[PDB]
Order: structure tokens, then sequence, then C-alpha cells
């Protein structure tokens, strides 16, 4: 129960049980990576969803 949060393999919180890799957004001063936890992911072509622990390597 732990995914990269904060760059760190940490447990994240509001109970997630899923590990997205958002790569949409297009914003500068960062390579497009919106590595984050939530309960409901939406598994989609910009926002992939996971369902285990350092899924989001």
């Amino acid at each position: 129960l732990k995914c990269y949060q904060h760059g760190k393999v940490v447990t994240c919180h509001r109970d997630m049980k899923f590990c997205y890799h958002n790569t949409g957004m297009p914003f500068r001063n960062l390579k497009l990576i919106l590595q984050g936890c939530s309960s409901s992911c939406s598994e989609t072509e910009n926002n992939k969803c996971c369902s285990t622990d350092r899924c989001n390597k």
C-alpha cells in the first residue's frame, strides 16, 4: 500500500487503493510527470491506473 507520491515510495493518504501515472497536464519546469495515488483512479490514455505497491516506478 504505497507508491511514488513525493518522488519517494511512500504511503499516500485519502485512503488510496490505486496509483496513477498522469502524464497529461502540459506544464513546463517538469518532464510531464504527475504521479499520485487515489481511491478511485480513472484509467485513461493520459492518466493510467495501477493496483500494486511501487507500480508507478
